[PDB]
């Protein structure tokens, strides 16, 4: 699917075919001692088995980059045990709990957030929410009386609990950074 390129052209998050398996690059570091041939040290993770390894390539070593399938999907419903997502042409995908890290804490019935699903030949590699999402507060206590100059706990509709601003009220909408799972603003 993609033409070969040299080891020095790969960066983190790209994927290389090594022995016929897809390995994602977790880290790459280029080195050249004066006028000796340059090399590249890579930390790699095999997308099919989970195995990690670190190795050094010649900078001009040829490797086939792998092109993962990326699709926008929305969450549809929970069959049990699998989670059903759907793309814009109405194709369904059944996804295991184990492949929904990050996403799972904010999954809710009727979720409208467009997720990005990443595939290698009909194996799911990752599902990720938008970097910012909006959620309604299901339950929170009124602000405490007394300060000295912060956060209080809130429940979302799906049962998740989060620290939010002390001025937050039941029914308010909050922006959430999905990278960290943390509150950022009321909206």
């Amino acid at each position: 699917m993609a033409s070969m390129k040299t080891a020095q052209e790969f960066r983190a998050g790209q994927v290389a075919n090594i022995n016929g398996a897809p390995w994602v690059i977790q880290k790459a570091e280029f080195n050249k001692s004066g006028r000796n041939a340059a090399v590249v040290k890579m930390k790699l993770k095999n997308l099919l088995t989970g195995a990690g390894t670190e190795t050094v390539f010649k900078a001009d070593d040829k490797l086939e980059p792998i092109i993962l399938d990326r699709k926008e999907v929305t969450y549809s419903y929970f069959a049990d045990p699998l989670y059903v997502f759907m793309d814009s042409e109405f194709n369904q995908y059944e996804i295991e709990k184990d492949d929904l890290e990050g996403v799972l804490t904010f999954i809710e019935d009727g979720m409208t957030d467009i997720c990005e699903a990443v595939f290698y030949n009909d194996k799911v590699i990752s599902v990720e929410l938008p970097t910012t999402i909006v959620r309604q507060i299901a339950y929170t206590e009124p602000a405490v009386r007394g300060d000295t100059s912060v956060m209080k706990t809130a429940r979302l509709n799906n049962g998740a609990e989060l620290q939010v601003s002390a001025f937050c009220e039941i029914g308010d909408s909050i922006e959430i950074d999905t990278r960290t799972g943390e509150y950022k603003s009321r909206v």
